[PDB]
Formats: structure tokens, C-alpha cells, sequence
């Protein structure tokens, strides 16, 4: 029923945005005003017949009327090791069993696609060209990976040359979307190698992808700027925002009080604008220096990090956890992967809180408890070995017991531009910004 | 239909992301593998029965299966002044007709909601408290406005006080979402005032709004950082990203090699980190300095800009146009509004090209010709007074003749983070990133 309230708020917002009153919707859609008001109030779900009428007269899409179902209303969603076994499926490559996939904790509200994947193909050497390795085409999802056992991680560099990483338990990696890769188990291993492939979408799924799909490939491909290195990224961003301004080079020079030659040094990669120069350039282009800056450095398309390279620290000061910093890339500043040693059993107090989507997997051999609070209610559930969990953003929680967990945090679609826009709109408006509850004007008047 | 091909590609993407082969989808959904392949190849639209079944076993929502119909297949969509009159609706406030709305050029692929709105209520003075002004509640859409005639722009400040800006032809404004406002016509004016309220969504509509809607208000509201001023924005971002790292303050100090007095001055707003210090903080928090940076300055919630205040220049160097920079705010760096005088008769070059959504309205009293190219096909169409058009991003085009146009450019959801991510993925991967066409692996091998 809270689904219907959110669905009614969604329909009301659609009517506000196109400047249609409830009476206007009834007249233009050929339906009674009672049906329109019953949808707005959340009494009756909107029908497929009404949705199709709306697409026919208004610049709205069918997907605008279907909201996301909340499948984790208590704030944390747990999937058992037994349920993961039931979802098992074997995939063959070149006629022999190659992978076993198992689903882990996912939610309709989060972009996680975390896969338990056992490596069924064994190799006799660590040659990256070994023909036993069956390669994929690369895939759309970003992929973080945690290694368990004697796994070989095969991947290609941008030139197409094959590489392999000889991985062991606690190693981790990140691989950029559409980079081909495959995994095997080394011969002589006590058991088959296993990877926890924590794949996810970021800022190219859902609505944004649809906004691109309606563009021609020639136009759409021009959004992809040259970020192959830091200097190219600086010029690509400068050129893009210079084009956005619709200035001439002469007016641009006159506005910044830079010479035409100074500008020429920038656009030919001869000179790089200093921080002070970048701020003047940004003001002239009606943008922020933040908008002209690339990332601080250019990461490799594939990041490999062995466990011995992981920095660690106690958290919090009391020391209930030991955090291990797993593989990462500044190309995804909101993707945080941690290995956490849990050694605390004295209380139920909530010592962890973070504004990101969270996925958990019990990689130890002991059971752990998750305590959390959500909507004025406190919960406590067990996370056994092989169990996984999804945690909504900002939910205060802890982990209790003696064990080890894998955690991946991602920003989803909110972190970054969206979070910043919501902050500018104002904290007093966040509730209405998330879900509209009133018509955009009162016809009786404000007087 | 290219709709069914894109819709099948979308279904393939869903299966790839959950690691389901066509055979895996057939077994779990209880349907034949021919039905699965016929959807993927575009030979048949997926049924509501199959979608409902997919939502019941997989972490997908129904909206994931409905794609956007391309209603602008030529790259530019034109709406006539007559079509705008046909969409007319007069709205009353406090018992009297107050506005006449008319729709202008819109596309299902773009976030524009641009309204032609005639001010039917006339006021006898310029008092912001005048009871004839009928205020709204504020609305979700960002709003740019271009003024035609003797219009009064009423708005409220953050403290709820009422203001009025005495506007005239060529004036423009921006107003932040949910700021209440209304418009009237000044007396003695020869005709009713008109505004072109070019409203639009940016980065809080659709999926982003859905991602927030499933969170409790307590959790969702914590995404809203304190951006009331530049210093508060700097501390808000620093604290948010410090929490993401899950460091203690002590490990943070050891990682940065900063003294505790230096960190304490940051978190109490005594001192703000220098640019060199900000790079050290970002490396320690495993993010970019740009991610820790706020905007350069804090803009007002309402921006008012008269015609006299608009800088202008000839474009290009040869001089087919005179561009006038209308109202703007660095809170939306991808929103660019221009008034353009066109005085070019015979130049073949397509001299305008920009990676943003574009809205055009003929505000002059003369017709203009728009030339453009899209998908290896050159077009030429007329833009009469009162006609409007939507232009897809990166479409090369020009305007020819003698006249005046209003242009609003917005980034939609693409500009910013999404564009940067697509750039990192690589231009050679753009086709599959936009629409996946192959299974993520070949079951026969490499
Ligand atoms: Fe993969
Ligand atoms: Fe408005
Ligand atoms: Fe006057």
C-alpha cells in the first residue's frame, strides 16, 4: 500500500511537470475525474489502458509510470547460503563445464549484481596464452572481484594482448566494463578456485542509458571524450565546455583577459592551465573549475591488488573491526571494497554508518550477527558462512561476533551530480523532491 | 521496427547482467527458448505475463523492460504555432482566468517541459504583496524564463518574504525548484505579458528519484548536504567522503602526514584546505580532489538578468549570428540560454554543434530556415514566428535568414558523471554501452 502512495505521488508529479490539473487529465485522457483522483491519492493502481492513453498525447514514456518496488522494507535484505545453492547453474565453454554461478544478495532498489562463481577449468601452467582459458566478450557491468583459492585471472590490455594474474585468497581486482576476461583454477590446488565477482552498474544504467539509446551512434559516441591520459582529459574537458559556451576564441580571450596566444597554448597541449588560470577560464565559460578538472590521475583499465598490499586499521577507536582496503580505482570514487575482521561480542550498539549502497558476504567460517535500526525499529539477524546481505544507504548498523566479511560499497545513481543537485535544492525540500504530495498550485488562490 | 530491436537488446542486457543465458531464462520463467530468442532478436514484443514472471524471480522492476520511443527520428522535431494554439488551456485562480498555457516543442527523449504562458491577470501597482497575485506552491522542475512584454515576476526569498522583479522584453531569470512564484501583467501595457517558461529536469528525475523513493525519509534526507554557503559546502563534502573511507581520524592523520591541529582547523571551519592540501586529502580518502571540491561560488536561489546585463558577441568570427547570454547559474553548469539574432543569407556550413539537449523558439516576427544533418541525411525546414523545435545533442545545424530566436541548452542526465564514466569506458565501446547486442560470452569458446 505504501507502493500505491509512492505510485500516486509519481503520477501527481507527472501531471505537475506537464502543467495538467487533475481535471485536465480527465478531459484529455477520456476518463472520469474520480479515477484520476483515486490514482493520485494512492487508492487504485493506474491501469495499463490509462498509461497507453497518456503516452499517446503527452511527451511521457511507459516506464515513467512504473515505480521501483521496495523489496527490503526493514532496511537490510539477507540471502542465505542455502538459497544461493538453489540458484546454482553450470555453464559450459568449449564443451566442458567451466563456471558454476550462484546468486547472492541483490535488491530491486540497488545496482548490485554479485555472483558466486566457481572455477571448474584447471590449467597446468600460468601462461596467459593457455588455450584452456575460455574468454568472454567483456560485459556492461563494472566488476570488483575477491579471490578465494588458487585462481588465475586472465584479462586483455587495451591493445588486445593477453595477461594473467596468479591470484590467491585475499587478492582482489577491478576490471573496466567490456574488458574481456576469464578465470581458471591452478593445477595442484586443494580445492577449486572461487571468486566473488561483485559486479554492478554505476551511472550508465536505466534512464541515462535510454537517453543515449535514442541518439544516433554518431552523435552518442561524441559524448565519450578522450580520457586516455591526464593531459588529453584536460583538453577534452576544456574543448567540450568551450563549445558549450558558444563563445568565439576572441570573445573568450576578451572575457578572460588572456591573449589569443595564451589560449592557443592551452588548446594545442603546449601549456596546461594552472589552478588560478583554470578558475578564470571556468568563470568565463559559466561553469565551475570542478567541471573543467579531470580526475587527479588516470587509472589502468584493470587494477590488480594482492592482499599483502592492503593497508589496514582498527575501527572504531574501541576496535570492534579491522578494515582491509581492497582493490579500487579513482575512476569510481564511490566504490569502496573492504575486508573486515569482526571481533566484538559485548553489545548491540550501532557503530557503522555510510551513505552508500552496501553488499556483504560472510567469507569466514563462523556465524555473525547484524544489528541495525530502520524506521524506529531495531533488528538483529544472523549472517552465517556463505550468507550475503544488502544494506540501504545511511542505515546505522554493526557486525558482532568473531569472523571475517567482504563488503562492497557503491554510489549508485545518487552520489556525485545528483547528491549535489539535491543539496542545492535545500534540505527543507528533500521530502517533496523525492516524492511530490501537492499540486503545483492551489486554484482557490493564495489570498 | 527499430523499437523492437532496441527492446530486445534491452532484454539481452538484463539477462547478461544476472548471468542468465537464453536457456537459463527459459527454464526459470517456464517458457520455450524460442520465445526468449524471439524477444531478443526483436521478432516479438515481450508479454506482460513474461515481465510479471521475471519481476517475481529476478531483482528487476517492470520499468526496466519498457524503453523510450524515439519520436524525433530526423534529429530535430518541430512544433508549429498552430499546434501550440491547439494545446491551449486557460486556468483560473481565485475564480478568474489567470494564465493561458500552450505546449511547445517537446520530445519523449528529452527532459524539456517548455510552456507558453500568457499573463491574464493585470495589476494596478508593483507591490509584491498585491492580493491579485496568485502564488503557486513551487514545483519540482527547474525553470528558466524569458520575458516578453510588461511582466512582473513574483517570487519568495528563503525567508518566505515576497518580492517582485519588474521585467520587460528580453529579460530572463532562473528559479530553483520549489521556490514559489507567479506572474502578472503590469497595467497600462498595450497587451498582455507573455513568458516562455522553459522548465526541465536535470539529475533528480526518473531512476534517481526512484532510487531515493524506496529509502526512508530519515535515510534519504541525509543525502542533502549543507550547501548554504561555500565554506559549509567544503566541510559537508569533506565529512561525507571521510565517512565513506571508514577511516578513523587517527589513521586519516597518519595517512595525510598532517598534524592534528591542521585537521581540527578543517573540521571546525577555522581554516580551509589549500589546493595542495586538498590533493593530499583526496589521495588519502581514495577519491579525486574534484570530488571534494564544491562549486566555485554559491549562487542565489533566484537569478534575475535584464537585457542590458547580457553580454553579447558575434558568432562565428565571420558573423552569421549575434549571441546574447541570458540568465544562468553555476549551480547548473550545463544549462545555457541564448537570444540569437540571425543575419545570414547564404552560408552552407553547419556552424552550430553542441553536446547538449536544445530547445528553440522563434521569438522574432520573421521566418528562419534551419539546415541540419542527421544519420547521413541532410534536411531543410522553415521555423515561423511562434514555432518551436527540439534538437538532439551534437546535431550539426545552422539558422539562416533575418530574425531572432530563443535557445535553451540543458545536459539532461548525460552531462557530468555519466559522460565522464562513458569516457573512461572508451569510445570504441560506446555502441555496446548504449545498447548491448551480443551475449557476454560465446558458449563455443574464444
Ligand atoms: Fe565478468
Ligand atoms: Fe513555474
Ligand atoms: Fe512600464
Amino acid at each position: 500500500d505504501s507502493y500505491l502512495i509512492r505510485s500516486g505521488n509519481n503520477f501527481l508529479g507527472i501531471l505537475n511537470d506537464i502543467k495538467r490539473r487533475p481535471e485536465d487529465a480527465a478531459n484529455e485522457l477520456g476518463v472520469s475525474i474520480e479515477e484520476i483522483n483515486s490514482i493520485i491519492s494512492g487508492k487504485q493502481k493506474i491501469s495499463p489502458s490509462l498509461i497507453e492513453k497518456a503516452v499517446n498525447i503527452w511527451p511521457v514514456n511507459e516506464r515513467d509510470f512504473y515505480i521501483v518496488s521496495d523489496d527490503c522494507s526493514s532496511g537490510i535484505l539477507i540471502m542465505t547460503s542455502q538459497d544461493s545453492i538453489k540458484s546454482s547453474r553450470i555453464m559450459e565453454r568449449a564443451g566442458k563445464p567451466y563456471y558454476e554461478y550462484r546468486d547472492t544478495a541483490m535488491s530491486k532498489t540497488a545496482p548490485f549484481r554479485p555472483e558466486w562463481i566457481l572455477e571448474l577449468c584447471k590449467v597446468e601452467n600460468n601462461d596467459p596464452e593457455n588455450p584452456k582459458a575460455q574468454w568472454n566478450n567483456g560485459h556492461f557491468m563494472h566488476q570488483f572481484t575477491y579471490f578465494i583459492g588458487e585462481v588465475n585471472f586472465y584479462y586483455k590490455d587495451p591493445e588486445g594482448k593477453k595477461h594473467v594474474a596468479i591470484m590467491n585468497t585475499g587478492d582482489s581486482m577491478y576490471i573496466t566494463p567490456f574488458t574481456p576476461h576469464t578465470f581458471t583454477t591452478r593445477d595442484g590446488a586443494s580445492q577449486n578456485g572461487l571468486i566473488l565477482a561483485l559486479t554492478y552498474g554505476s551511472k550508465l544504467t536505466g534512464d541515462i542509458q535510454q537517453e543515449l539509446s535514442s541518439l544516433s551512434l554518431d552523435c552518442g559516441s561524441q559524448y565519450a571524450l578522450d580520457f586516455t591520459n591526464h593531459e588529453n582529459a584536460s583538453l577534452s574537458l576544456l574543448e567540450y565546455y568551450f563549445e558549450l559556451s558558444n563563445l568565439t576564441k576572441e570573445k573568450f580571450a576578451k572575457r578572460t583577459n588572456f591573449s589569443m596566444e595564451t589560449l592557443a597554448d592551452f588548446f594545442t597541449k603546449k601549456k596546461l592551465p594552472t589552478f588560478d588560470e583554470l578558475k578564470i577560464i571556468a568563470k568565463a565559460l559559466n561553469v565551475n573549475s570542478r567541471d573543467l578538472m579531470p580526475n587527479d590521475l588516470t587509472e589502468s583499465k584493470v587494477i590488480v591488488k594482492t592482499h599483502d598490499q592492503c593497508d589496514h586499521w582498527k575501527y572504531p577507536e574501541s576496535g570492534n573491526y579491522e578494515f582491509y582496503e581492497l582493490a579500487s580505482t579513482t575512476a569510481l570514487p564511490h566504490s569502496k571494497a573492504f575486508e573486515i575482521d569482526v571481533s566484538s561480542s559485548e553489545d548491540l550498539n550501532l557503530d557503522l554508518k555510510v551513505g552508500l549502497h552496501q553488499y556483504v558476504y560472510n567469507i569466514g567460517d563462523s556465524a555473525l550477527t547484524i544489528n541495525w535500526n530502520y524506521e524506529n525499529k531495531t533488528y538483529q539477524k544472523s549472517l552465517n558462512p556463505g550468507d550475503s546481505a544488502y544494506i540501504k544507504p545511511f542505515v546505522p548498523h554493526n557486525f558482532r561476533g568473531n569472523g571475517k566479511i567482504l563488503i562492497l560499497r557503491i554510489g549508485g545513481k545518487i552520489s556525485g551530480d545528483s547528491q549535489r543537485e539535491l543539496s542545492f535544492v535545500g534540505r527543507e525540500n528533500t521530502q517533496r523532491a523525492i516524492s511530490e504530495t501537492m499540486q503545483w498550485f492551489d486554484p482557490k488562490g493564495s489570498n
